[PDB]
């Protein structure tokens, strides 16, 4: 094979959903993914064609696509990036070892289990205290960490913390590690140091919440993008290289927005269809 | 028993998610039922995952919402229900045209959502109507698969942005009918029952014209389901709510479609009735 009509980097919502209708569409189509819902199945079935991977770097030539992974380039008249984007890490221990056992990355994907429970959030802007606000409706109390002397949210967000009893701010403060439990093993506690006396301290804590800024996979892609990794598109969801869109959380959408990645995923397969039958 | 902690109207993922939330809360819920757009059977499992969880669903039809003291009131044909707190996730549904063959033909040429179907209507003739950025969107939308596209308005002007309307402007395959009201909408006689015609009347002359069409994609407004409520709205009958999914009645919440939303996607509707359920948790327990 080698050469094909379209390549979607990335088997997330958006990959699954651009591939479903590039193949109903009649297009020759290879989602390339990193690791393996019913989505999947579902895509498999209408006949999409998946190849285990990693995408290393992605070139235009003449009206043509090169992608190179590490089984070899790759050859396409139209591109989809898709590869979502992911959290920021604290990278200090304990965070990836404890993680879906305290540690988490959603508030309201775990509002309940932590319940009449003592909870802290790592994080100054408007996500780090938006959801501080939302653990505080239900947790006993909440410690909101950050590291600067200041938060970087909005005021009138600011001004709801200082308002909530059960929330204690705790600023020019950065986490050293998460220590967990004897089984099982859970968070149990959180060593902050004070960035200006070097003053250890200890917190016990039953869930530790990260936000500090998300992370666009997007590297190897060399357009145009916004302050933070975020690939910048028109409606169609075409980059700022003709022949190469994005979908997902990889794209630059604006705050108040959120997860559209079917409908970006729809759009940039028939955007493709259209550049392809064109070329 | 008559007497419940959360009563929530509307068995859609909002309502569900809301449910399934609130058990977890240890709350004593109800639901009030009536009866991913990629294909898929989502919607069967929020319902099993909700009786797996525990959550309390009837079929009955609700008239109005009323608070007493804390204490909300609602009324169905069934009888009075009492609750500590309310959410309204009734969702939303298009407006419809109101011609003969628009009811027939759903499913087999009619459509409300022209990204759902584009993959069906590609080397094919397609009619929009309507006139705003939805319609003129998606007129575009379907040009870049279909063979022909019809987008047809009632008005002298097209109401979207102008750059939606230059770009129409060429784009080939678009024709522009301004001026245009759909009579109805046939469909074949012979073969598989799909559209066929529509028939537009230009409403100036009065004149008829005979449109062959494979699909009438339709864009004339939604309409939320909030007119058994009466809190606070805005001209949509969208229910006005702060972050937390809060009416204006203190206890009573609102997720979903039926919110005033800045997006309808699937998620929001999920986001929205798990923080309405925890909204009102926090409104429960403080009292």
């Amino acid at each position: 094979a080698s050469m094909y009509d379209l390549i979607i980097i990335g088997g997330g919502p958006a990959g699954l959903t651009a591939g479903i209708y590039a193949v109903r569409y009649g297009l020759d189509t290879l989602i390339l993914e990193r690791n393996e819902e019913r989505f999947r199945t579902h895509a498999q079935e209408v006949g999409v064609k998946t190849t285990i991977t990693e995408v290393l770097s992605v070139r235009s030539e003449g009206t043509k696509k090169i992608i190179t992974t590490d089984s070899g380039d790759l050859e396409a008249k139209a591109v989809i990036i898709a590869t979502g984007a992911n959290p920021k890490h604290l990278g200090v221990p304990g965070e990836k070892e404890l993680i879906s056992k305290g540690v988490s990355y959603c508030a309201i994907c775990d509002g309940p289990f932590f319940r009449n429970k003592i909870v802290a959030v790592v994080g100054g802007g408007n996500s780090a205290v938006t959801d501080a606000l939302f653990l505080s409706k239900v947790a006993q109390k909440v410690y909101l960490v950050h590291r600067r002397d200041h938060l970087k949210a909005a005021r009138v967000l600011q001004d709801r913390v200082d308002g909530t009893p059960n929330i204690e701010l705790i600023l020019n403060s950065h986490v050293l590690e998460i220590v967990g439990t004897e089984g099982i093993k859970k968070v149990e506690k959180i060593i902050l140091e004070d960035v200006n006396s070097r003053e250890t301290r200890e917190l016990s804590t039953n869930g530790v919440f990260i936000y500090v800024g998300i992370h666009p996979n997007t590297e190897f892609v060399d357009v145009e993008k916004d302050e933070g990794g975020f690939i910048k598109t028109d409606r169609w969801m075409e980059t700022s290289e003709k022949g190469i869109y994005a979908a997902g959380d990889c794209r630059d959408t604006p705050i108040w927005q959120l997860v559209t990645a079917v409908r970006d995923g729809a759009i940039a397969a028939t955007a493709a269809y259209e550049y392809i039958e064109k070329i």
